[PDB]
């Protein structure tokens, strides 16, 4: 609803993209296909590569810097497909940029994109 509206974040459902650990998420959530808000769903490679946020945690008031790992090797999910960009920089400033294929570092070589988790890597 209003696509072009100020951001929101709920912490209540991870399935939803208004959660608030998704603020800089692009891709879908690896809750919804086997995986969880964390973890990599079986069969996939999880990658040591990430493009980080600082979202708000509407619960504690508090923020946390999100570390966007993607699980690879496999095709998209097409489950929980979401796109936000929560403070979201240019492809110039890699670290913040979303539209990168975030898998470098996958087992194997992995670097099709399957899904993203949302790990907390620290505070703020």
């Amino acid at each position: 609803v209003d696509p072009r509206a100020k951001w929101q974040p709920q912490d209540n459902d991870i399935q939803a993209c208004d959660y608030w650990r998704h603020c800089s998420i692009d891709g879908n959530i690896c809750d919804c296909s086997g995986g969880s808000l964390t973890n990599c769903p079986p069969g996939t490679k999880l990658a040591t590569a990430s493009w980080v946020a600082s979202c708000y945690n509407p619960t504690d008031g508090q923020s946390y810097l999100i570390a966007y790992r993607d699980c690879c090797g496999y095709n998209v999910s097409g489950r929980c497909p979401c796109l936000n960009t929560e403070g979201e920089l240019p492809v110039y400033r890699p670290e913040f940029a979303n539209d990168i294929i975030w898998c470098f570092g996958a087992e194997d070589d992995a670097m099709t994109y399957h899904c993203t988790i949302s790990p907390i890597v620290g505070k703020a």
